[PDB]
């Protein structure tokens, strides 16, 4: 699924993501735009053999199992294939663990370089 800006905000807000670990809702829509272009099915191969999956591009090295990332962890306890669903439940619950893990939203390279220190509220502007 390719999500609208307002449509994704309402879904992230309903799955409790709004102000999670002090990160306002704008930081999260910001990250999804530049990680996936709001596309749940996005995949990107990394040079180490791991792959990033879904709207927040969650990495197979630590967080889920795609059966081709040798001696890797599955700390979400999910197949990576579940992170590609039109339903963002899996991606949100998985993200709650990552952003809690010590490094906050810096774990997302596109948030750090394109959202951190910007007017992030702009990303939910006009939505009900
Ligand atoms: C809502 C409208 O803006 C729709 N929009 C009309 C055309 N816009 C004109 C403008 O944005 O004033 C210029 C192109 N636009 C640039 C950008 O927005 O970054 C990219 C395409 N957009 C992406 C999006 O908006 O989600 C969809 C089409
Ligand atoms: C031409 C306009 O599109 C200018 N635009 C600024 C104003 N936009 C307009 C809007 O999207 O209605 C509102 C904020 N916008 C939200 C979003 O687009 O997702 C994020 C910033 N954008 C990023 C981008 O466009 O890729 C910068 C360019
Ligand atoms: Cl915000
Ligand atoms: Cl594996
Ligand atoms: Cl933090
Ligand atoms: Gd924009
Ligand atoms: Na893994």
């Amino acid at each position: 699924k390719v999500f609208g800006r307002c449509e994704l905000a309402a879904a992230m807000k309903r799955h409790g993501l709004d102000n999670y670990r002090g990160y306002s809702l704008g930081n999260w829509v910001c990250a999804a735009k530049f990680e996936s272009n709001f596309n749940t099915q996005a995949t990107n191969r990394n040079t180490d053999g791991s792959t990033d999956y879904g709207i927040l591009q969650i990495n197979s090295r630590w967080w889920c199992n795609d059966g081709r990332t040798p001696g890797s962890r599955n700390l979400c306890n999910i197949p990576c294939s579940a992170l590609l669903s039109s339903d963002i439940t899996a991606s949100v619950n998985c993200a709650k663990k990552i952003v809690s893990d010590g490094n906050g939203m810096n774990a997302w390279v596109a948030w750090r370089n394109r959202c951190k220190g910007t007017d992030v509220q702009a990303w939910i502007r006009g939505c009900r």
